């Protein structure tokens, strides 16, 4: 309670990977004769990410060497990751052979189950409020080499002595040799980290293969003669980091000016880019004799799975302004408090302890602060409402030692409150009607609201809108969702759907379905709500769709949507988002 | 008493493993003809986990960058392990020859005892209401490499002089070189850490043989005259590590939701993977001459034995309000303490130091939060009951100083207690039938409940059920036990075996029989009941299984089962687990 | 005195080792033909370790994230090794040869001075009660390995010219090679230390020779033309850790559950096996020439020498409550303290600072627990026993600051003596037969009970008696000792021996003779008893044993034996330990 203030919240990352989705052909060479399979067995993300925000430095503090700010860190390390990324938990193999006959051409493959090509990590501020400051690793590494530089030389000389029937010969002999080499030396990884700043709200980490990256680099022969079957690569050159289990570890930070204010929204896109393994042999024939060499494709197909999370800052927030806040609580009643309303009126509550509108910061010069509006100081001249903060000594209170009397500064009177009314005022002494009896505690304005999923993919322009009077979700639907919005003329996206409307009050879950669109990309293709009632409403379709995906939203008992994040392109929905209250 | 309280107790993990499990083919190559033996010496398993649940914060703490949760630990560390793992106190091998004459195939082969070819280590949440946090190995290593590029040149001339009988010759020679190599350094382990993270519930660690994996690995000779009989295996690759001592070092830590509510189970699965080693020599004929070749079988037997062991955790339990409560002693008695039951009703009984419903936490506020349930507080408006925590000053007490009376925050008031019934009121002033004497204790409601053996496997579905007053075990079973269950009606597993009922009453011994299944599989086999009466009742048949293990479970004097935890699939049960909570 | 206590003593482990113990064969080759020599001069064993008792916690300490658990530590580390283990000053060899003409044999021997092929700590519980939690090293090393892939090519060209008699020659050539290596690199020690976990109960550690562990290693010649004779061994590979010094460092760790009870025995069995070396030369006869070759012998005979000691632990020592206890004195009196015997009655007694039984903790209720027994405390409502611990006011006392009263919390009356008897009471103030004046001081609880050598070999089952009222050892003796008892029913042993029957009262001295027996393994052969009288008596033979050992026990000064700890098979008894009082 002397120190700086955070809010604090995980945000868990979970998503199952299909068998479809982990599915692609048992065949390169022969893509379309010889059939497809799961290349992965039961393929899962699961991430727990670390949010704090705080100001940077605590309230008053004057003079800092550290520049006043407001902090988001977004982090996964040692204190917190989650369980990781799987893909399998063992690597196997299957043999194919060109059903024709062959000369001189590709005849063998093994396609080897999948590996991650890549894990990548993007974060994404949804206005420019915000700016990365800075990030760990904090950058690509700048590798260090060394370079060798040799050179020699040889001088010889040899003797001989040959005794034949033929005769006898001899020879003396003499040689020099000059000998130079270079040497270079450096580092790989088996996966490499990374980093790219795409600009100041943007910045992703992606651990790449390097070392191994290529099919053709899992090979542990290189030519073999045709009688000779066998599986070409070694497959202890991949690593359990590569399929069983990964887990990242990095670290985000923005920040926001002084003053910033309104809310930024932060996304981040975890993905695990799922990668099959095809390697062929290849039939030489040239006249004299024949032999067998062994290959890696590597421009064979790949498919990236993304989970994506976001949260919401309001900059507005009390965490924000590095102060400790404190309520000041009527204590002549059993339950009452100072409250302010958006005017600055005051009025006396049953006391909430995470009402921020209950709040104040008891400042450096006694004043009591607002901490949901800073600007704001109770006022001894004015106690009917907070006044704009200023050096005012009617703004500077004072506890009177040993008793529950504050004193403001400027007349040293007390703050009383009426009995009944509990109104406000200065007095020299307690009366019948008045009391001077005034309580204050620390109170819990840093919970962390919780977070809605984002149903769908976050692709396209993201947009945003307050749900309207009336209540209702407007839908362009066909094979897919078209559009979505908060009124008929307000729909983002697309054209061609049948316009519909969905009643939001009343909902108690909402089911997004999507996936690979049949007619083009990936897209949301179905929302199916369900209201406290039981009854249920479908829009749009499950049918046009592969590598389908199911995202539900249980919303907490008796919360109101009440704005629409919405990622779309011109033709159709990609994503959704329903924020509450 | 300042600090964050945890709940902390070890789970002792011990398996001696049969000679039978211990028992393979003397041979691969003639596996019928040659017979088998026990390829390890008195194997054993044993383990110390240490368990500690607690909250992430302290009770009552704001503001935190430590995001609330409630938290499950469970290790293998510096402070802890137990004696380890274990197969044999060092290896031996057996030899062995074709029966048959040989012009061209195998003909002689070495069977080594057995090692461990990794040893393994399952965390599973029964459960979604806790995740995966964070890990100790946090990961798979990202290995790093170091290449070398090499490239260099040589320039030679050599003068040559020849004087023979035939005449003087004489050579000026010159030479051109260009080199070029490419190195690749890294490192292996005797065992490899392997993390396998299958899903927010469940992780894995297996230390596997990376260097000398393979039987081949441990050959020390290629190839030889016929003429030669010898071991062809250099045992000292072999490191006690792989069967004298194994201990295992590793971190797991769940988190549940600050407001998680019911319960979890932990289950760990500890296991060595018991692989004996066979090579083989081949005779080679060829017309010209004839040579002896060494070789490694790698798709030899193995066998696993696992002990599994499981701990459940309440997360309703007073550890995680991370408080440390105290209780409310009614001084006018010698032993009265206030006590709340189910419906916060308050009376005033015997005191209990670790009884959960005796306890309150004193908070920031002065409030007297029961530790049992933090919903409800001592409120002097009405102290016939807890009420529901609020902001009320009545519900805020201070103790006089240098006295044991505890006063009311609103009123003034101190809080007293009827000499003869104990019931609660506020008092100005005591008289001849109230106190005011109130005195108050840190109380130990932090031990661990211990936890029943699992009998059995922890394999398929685990199924939870109470046990009512009738104390009967109802029992379907045949060559196995089919099915288990608290009621005839209730049974959990397969539909096979003839029904039957067992007395849970007085049981002084539990000894359950498992082991691989003649029909196929592993199962559990059969249950022997014995009780403080000496007799003894059986389920099930010891007659169809081999590899015979016996689970021994001893109870308490005159201690109530009161669940049962069942693992069963659909056809059989694989485990059982008998709560006497 | 705000810490916590700990038993703490050291553990002398003295063996001297004879020149018969040290003696083989001077050869292998001829055994029989070349006689024999002591292998070491004034080999000896000397080693101390450290034993600590303590509980895991302080008394009364909750909910810390230690688990309640009491420890027994056994070291020998920086702080206390002792001497350490000799075998020899300097290492000499000795030469022989074949008394016979050779064309194709052996021909000529070296057998070198012994050094130690291992030494070797072995640490068991006798029961269940305590399981190894921790030891050091922890565990076997896994080791790292580097590996390197190298590979390149060679491209050249040489021009000639030739110019003789016959006439101008001139070539032009081109050559291309390609080259493929693989690098391995490990470490390797003198001495490994090899760990073996038997059991929950029983951990071993060896120092076991790795490089260099072979005679065939030593070797530093292959072959040599006849003519040569020299030692053939290179007598600096083997380093003064192998004979001059030796010292071991490694901690075990066991732990016994919170509420343990009754006694366990720890067995260290401190060992070094000693191993002369043996090399020969071999006579090569082809029919063209004929040379020399070198060779070790690894099948040749070693020899353990072991000595081992023994501690017992009490689980219900005072040390184990983890508190400091204080007694309470009654002061009218000059020497007399409350005193509580088995039944928990109490009596005032002359103080005794060692005595558990007028110790107690004074604990966070300040209740006064006895330190003998914990169940039990001063209660003000019986002050004529102790009472079962709860939480009855009457159980918890207070000194009045700045004198020498302690009064009783829940009446505030004052604990007083009568002058006469010490009879407590409750008194509101003093009077003239009874004194109020009471004080207290820490007592010192925690000395250690020396140990009584073990007599013999603690090999084969070990068994544990108390002496019988007729105070008689039974005895089955023959070649050897067969068996022994506390009566002729109890007999641990074999059958073989004409029972007899030695008085146990009197013994002043008693003295073992063991060693390796005549018909089959090392036993137990001879036990000798003084008496205080001067007569002796003896039992058993000193005639049917080589590589004799003689154990002597010399009793303190009118110690009653009262344990008999025997270490025995079916045939023979292998050890005995006389335990005192």
């Amino acid at each position: 309670t002397n120190t700086l203030p955070h809010v604090a919240f995980y945000i868990s990352v979970n998503r199952a990977i299909s068998d479809e989705e982990c599915t692609f052909n048992n065949s390169w060479l022969w893509k379309n004769e010889k059939g497809s399979r799961p290349f992965c067995k039961d393929a899962n993300i699961s991430l727990i990410y670390r949010v704090n925000l705080e100001r940077s430095l605590q309230y008053g503090i004057v003079g800092s060497a550290t520049p006043d700010a407001k902090i988001v860190r977004i982090s996964l390390d040692d204190d917190s990751t989650g369980a990781g990324i799987h893909l399998n938990d063992q690597l196997g193999y299957r043999q194919f052979g060109a059903s024709y006959t062959t000369l001189d051409a590709y005849f063998r493959e093994w396609s080897t189950d999948a590996i991650a090509q890549d894990y990548r990590f993007v974060f994404n501020a949804s206005n420019n409020k915000a700016q990365i400051l800075k990030t760990f690793p904090v950058d690509n590494i700048n590798e260090k080499f060394e370079r060798k530089e040799v050179s020699g030389f040889e001088l010889g000389v040899t003797g001989g002595v040959e005794v034949s029937g033929d005769g006898p010969k001899a020879k003396l002999e003499a040689r020099a040799s000059y000998t130079q080499s270079r040497w270079l030396t450096y580092n790989t990884q088996d996966y490499r980290i990374e980093r790219n700043a795409k600009n100041a709200q943007a910045v992703s980490f992606t651990w790449n293969r390097q070392q191994y990256a290529t099919a053709e680099s899992l090979l542990n022969r290189s030519t073999d003669a045709l009688w000779v079957n066998t599986y070409p690569v070694d497959v202890n050159r991949i690593s359990p980091l590569s399929y069983a289990s990964f887990v990242p570890k990095m670290d985000v930070i923005y920040k926001a000016s002084a003053t910033e204010t309104g809310s930024t929204d932060f996304i981040i896109d975890s993905s695990v880019n799922i990668r099959p393994i095809y390697n062929g042999a290849y039939k030489h024939y040239y006249v004299v004799g024949a032999h067998q060499s062994y290959h890696g494709f590597e421009d064979t197909p790949r498919r990236r799975i993304t989970k994506s999370a976001s949260f919401t800052v309001d900059w507005d927030h009390p965490v924000f302004t590095g102060g400790r806040p404190v309520n000041l609580q009527l204590a002549s009643f059993n339950n009452r408090c100072i409250q302010v309303d958006a005017q600055g009126r005051l009025t006396a509550n049953m006391c909430d302890s995470q009402q921020s509108a209950q709040s104040f910061i008891y400042d450096q010069l006694g004043r009591y602060v607002s901490a949901s509006n800073t600007k704001l100081c109770l006022d001894g001249a004015a106690l009917d409402a907070l006044q704009p903060c200023n050096q005012n000594l009617t703004q500077r209170w004072e506890w009177r030692k040993g008793t529950d009397e504050l004193t403001n500064v400027y007349s040293g009177e007390s703050l009383g409150h009426d009995k009944q009314t509990g109104e406000l005022g200065l007095y020299a002494s307690s009366n019948d009607a008045v009391s001077l009896r005034t309580i204050t505690a620390y109170t819990d304005v840093f919970n962390a609201q919780e977070s809605s999923p984002i149903l769908g993919y976050t692709q396209g322009k993201m947009n945003q809108q307050r749900v309207g009077q009336d209540n209702r979700l407007y839908v362009r639907a066909g094979a897919a969702i078209d559009a979505l919005g908060s009124a008929s003329d307000l729909l983002v996206g697309g054209n061609g759907g049948s316009l519909s409307s969905v009643d939001l009050s009343g909902v108690k879950s909402i089911t997004a379905t999507s996936g690979d669109f049949q007619y083009g990309g990936q897209q949301l293709v179905a929302l199916t709500f369900t209201y406290q009632d039981g009854r249920q409403q479908t829009v749009g379709s499950k049918a046009y769709v592969t590598n389908a995906h199911e995202d539900r939203f249980d919303l907490p008992d008796a919360a109101k949507i009440t704005q629409l994040k919405i990622w779309a392109d011109d033709w159709l929905v990609k994503g959704v988002q329903f924020d509450l209250n």
